[PDB]
């Protein structure tokens, strides 16, 4: 197996990217391994979405817990201190 595979290139990252970055706050995602790096602003955040909660998992562990009203902008700040890693990414509700 080679690192050219979907190891660091997890399609799930791209789904999360396009899932979170829709009708929330200003948020530019960036990738490193399977980390979710990002810059965010509070130019509106989650209004459209009332309340939905799901979680993202890395290596099979968690790395993210949020409600759409909690807005990933403020959360991502803190999430980036989780010492995020990369190998087994999941996308699901909690």
């Amino acid at each position: 197996d080679n690192q050219k595979a979907l190891e660091e290139q997890m399609n799930s990252i791209n789904s999360v990217n396009d899932k979170l970055n829709k009708g929330k706050g200003k948020l530019s995602l960036s990738m490193n391994g399977n980390q979710l790096k990002a810059t965010s602003s509070n130019a509106g955040y989650g209004i459209s979405y009332e309340d939905k909660n799901w979680g993202i998992f890395v290596n099979g562990e968690k790395v993210y817990t949020f409600n759409e009203k909690s807005t990933v902008g403020n959360i991502s700040n803190d999430i980036n201190k989780l010492n995020i890693k990369g190998m087994y990414i999941e996308i699901k509700q909690i």
